[PDB]
């Protein structure tokens, strides 16, 4: 009904630029991007062992590795659960 400020979800943003924004941000600081090369696809983009990972989501079916869920943000609370490397979820990139 009300519409909410810009979080989470950036649209299509280059690998580059997602870098740009969470290199050096606290572990598990995370946005997630639009797929540059495969339309309906996404990018879960998040600062990881000191550097930026980028974790491919492919498409209520979305699937990232082995594990499948129904929708973004279902996928985002799972993995605020639970580990993917050496972090979880912990927030949304500040913007400026
Ligand atoms: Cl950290
Ligand atoms: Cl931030």
């Amino acid at each position: 009904d009300s519409e909410e400020r810009s979080s989470w979800y950036w649209g299509r943003l280059s690998r580059q630029e997602a870098v740009a924004l969470l290199q050096g941000q606290r572990h598990g600081v995370f946005l997630v991007r639009d797929s540059s090369t495969s339309p309906g696809d996404y990018v879960l983009s998040v600062s990881e062992n000191s550097r930026v990972s980028h974790y491919i989501i492919n498409s209520r079916r979305l699937r990232i590795g082995d594990q499948e869920f129904d929708s973004l943000p279902a996928l985002l609370e799972f993995y605020k659960i639970h580990y993917l490397d050496t972090t979880t979820l912990i927030e949304p990139v500040a913007r400026s």
